[PDB]
């Protein structure tokens, strides 16, 4: 890890790479191996975000297809012949990490290849260079299982986070979704919300490539922060995923507010 001279050790987890940055001024407050590539699995689903609330209205509806019904789970329970908002959808991608949403978001957009392409181009006007989508949803595409950093995941929520209805949603503990009998309630599966005073928002992810990821945000004392954790696995009787989120932003609100290790 690289942290500040003097500042409390940071714990082992296990994540293999992450870091701690505030979401206000950017600065960095720790990494370790923060630039290093991985695939992001459902942490990308944030990418896909930003580029649908770039382009779609939220009240705008689309008639799902059948291709858009066939991903792998997570699924929301997008089904074919039926209609849908991009609000609805967002939530779905959002609440429930739906592969189903985030193809039907797709779909909306021009298609997987336009979609991924607008994903690409949205991270290059962020400055996030080392970021490549190969899916809208995350999972492993024809062009691989795509890559992203620690570094660069903060950056995208950091963007993604200035946006009030992301900000909105990723903070929702749970949101309507259309059924065949009405609606169903989707609750938010970011179990930081719960566990952590002060969680502002959060996207996990998981593949057998991508390994566990994470990026999420909190405030607490005025301050508020960023992180990242990326390709990790959990250990029995280990750190969870949550326990070292909830590690590195105490240890992060804890900081002397003067010290840093470098800038987004």
């Amino acid at each position: 890890d690289v942290q500040p001279a003097g500042s409390v050790p940071i714990p082992d987890g296990p994540a293999q790479t992450w870091i701690v940055a505030d979401l206000d001024s950017g600065q960095v407050l720790a990494g370790r191996d923060q630039n290093v590539a991985h695939p992001p699995a459902s942490t990308i689903k944030v990418l896909l975000a930003l580029v649908a609330l770039d382009e779609l209205d939220l009240n705008s509806t689309v008639v799902a297809d059948v291709a858009d019904t066939q991903a792998e789970c997570n699924c929301v329970g997008v089904k074919p012949g039926r209609s849908y908002t991009a609000r609805q959808l967002l939530d779905g991608l959002l609440l429930v990490s739906g592969n189903d949403a985030a193809n039907t978001l797709a779909h909306m957009l021009g298609g997987q290849d336009v979609t991924v392409a607008k994903m690409n181009a949205k991270a290059a006007t962020l400055g996030a260079t080392s970021t490549h989508a190969t899916t809208p949803s995350g999972l492993d595409g024809p062009g691989g299982s795509g890559a992203s950093t620690a570094h660069d995941l903060v950056v995208i929520f950091r963007a993604a986070m200035a946006n009030p209805v992301f900000a909105q949603i990723t903070a929702e503990p749970s949101a309507m979704f259309p059924s065949d009998n009405g609606e169903q309630l989707i609750v938010n599966q970011d179990e930081l919300l719960q566990r952590y005073p002060g969680a502002i928002g959060g996207k996990t992810g998981y593949t057998n490539a991508a390994r566990k990821t994470f990026v999420g945000a909190a405030a607490r004392g005025g301050r508020r922060l960023v992180i990242a954790m990326m390709y990790g696995l959990v250990k029995e009787g280990g750190p969870t995923y949550w326990d070292q989120a909830a590690t590195l932003f105490d240890w992060g609100f804890a900081l002397n507010p003067q010290a840093s290790v470098g800038s987004l």
